[PDB]
């Protein structure tokens, strides 16, 4: 189906993205316990885990949608870590991931 | 000088932006005839040209337009370039100096 071969391309992508070795910041809501403040610095929050259920709520109804909370993920990150931080390292490992993978599918608008 | 402090300090980093080593292929507006099928994908094109345009028309009236233009300069790069490729390389390094200079000027909170 038209609107069902985009979600299965998506949930493809986005549980080969969650099996990555670097994903393993990303994979829930960050904890206050683990970063004290980062809820007043970070307006828009995401993590995987949120992606799971939009994607099982039939939000993603373009790639549009998807890309942008995925990349989200990783602008968040990026702002919030200094630049040579494991966290900001995995970002961009499993960012290249993310766009080998959104290719490989022939991923289109 | 409120909306003249943010044009200032903006014009500053995009200045240093543009005279870093690793911006050269960000100066001005991918040439269709230099990557094919370049315009299918990328739906969004920028450059820092454009952005010096921009910028000059008075387009910046905050932070976050900034960020997005600049920001989607990098994500289309890392889009559309295989990850090892020089391109994906200057604009991870370029991102990286981008965010130094972003939290330089208290630009993000
Ligand atoms: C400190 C910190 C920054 C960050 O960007 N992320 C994604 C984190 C993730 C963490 N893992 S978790 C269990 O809160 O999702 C812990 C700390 C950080
Ligand atoms: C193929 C290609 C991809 C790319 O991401 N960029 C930024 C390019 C820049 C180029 N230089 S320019 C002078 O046309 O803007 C040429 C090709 C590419």
């Amino acid at each position: 189906r038209d609107p069902d071969q985009l979600y299965s391309t998506l949930k493809s992508i986005l549980q080969q993205v969650k099996s990555h070795q670097s994903a393993w910041p990303f994979m829930e809501p960050v904890k206050r316990t683990e970063a004290p403040g980062y809820y007043e610095v970070i307006r828009f929050p995401m993590d995987l885990k949120t992606m799971s259920e939009r994607l099982k709520n039939r939000y993603y109804v373009s790639k549009k949608l998807f890309m942008a909370d995925l990349q989200r993920v990783f602008t968040n990150c990026k702002e919030y870590n200094p630049p040579e931080s494991e966290y900001y390292k995995c970002a961009n490992i499993l960012e290249k991931f993310f766009f080998s993978k959104i290719k490989e599918a022939g991923l289109i608008d």
